């Protein structure tokens, strides 16, 4: 029922809360941009015990902008959705339940001959406060996140908006794709 989900999503975010606040300016691990046998930015992400995930913004606009998101920060966002959103984010631990979870664990399995596209998504605002929510990639992002990747990198559709991004979420400035892209063939 409602009360029990709003408890609990009240909660983890307090456990976020706190988790952010121990690990606050510490260094976390981040996304590496790999050389590839494409024309498409590509990262290897860690996976905590586990073997590495790799991405791509190959689907991207050369207009997108890249995010690299703080983990934790980026959930608590998502939370902030609040329960009754069709987006709304599952608590960490129920993740792995969710309908196309399989599908996507079977794309993160394959490794660097097929990286998993980024995910789009949106800075919003939900009963007055900072949230994030979807254009696609939530169960991908649930993947990410259940498995503790620390760091992984985002797309949101312009600049201020990858500003705001970054200003709750992010661990770093944005980049916009189409810069991105140049820099990686300049020097990859
Ligand atoms: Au932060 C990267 N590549
Ligand atoms: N291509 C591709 Au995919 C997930 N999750
Ligand atoms: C963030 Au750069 C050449
Ligand atoms: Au061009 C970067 N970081």
């Amino acid at each position: 029922m409602l009360l029990w989900r709003r408890c609990r999503a009240w909660l983890e975010i307090r456990r976020l809360d706190k988790e952010l606040a121990q690990s606050s300016g510490l260094p976390l691990e981040l996304p590496q941009i790999v050389p590839n046998a494409w024309n498409e930015v590509v990262w290897r992400l860690p996976v905590p015990n586990h073997p590495d995930a790799f991405m791509t913004a190959s689907n991207a606009a050369q207009s997108d902008f890249i995010v690299y998101v703080n983990g934790l920060a980026f959930y608590r966002a998502w939370l902030a959705l609040g329960v009754e959103d069709s987006q709304a984010c599952p608590l960490k631990q129920d993740m792995p339940k969710d309908r196309k979870y399989p599908s996507s664990a079977a794309h993160f399995a394959v490794g660097i001959d097929s990286p998993v596209p980024l995910a789009d998504v949106s800075p919003t605002m939900i009963l007055g406060h900072f949230a994030v929510c979807f254009t696609d990639g939530m169960t991908r992002s649930m993947w990410l996140l259940a498995h503790e990747v620390a760091v992984f990198p985002v797309l949101s559709r312009d600049e201020a908006s990858a500003v705001m991004l970054a200003e709750h979420v992010g661990v770093a400035a944005p980049i916009q794709v189409s810069k991105l892209r140049e820099q990686c063939r300049k020097i990859l």
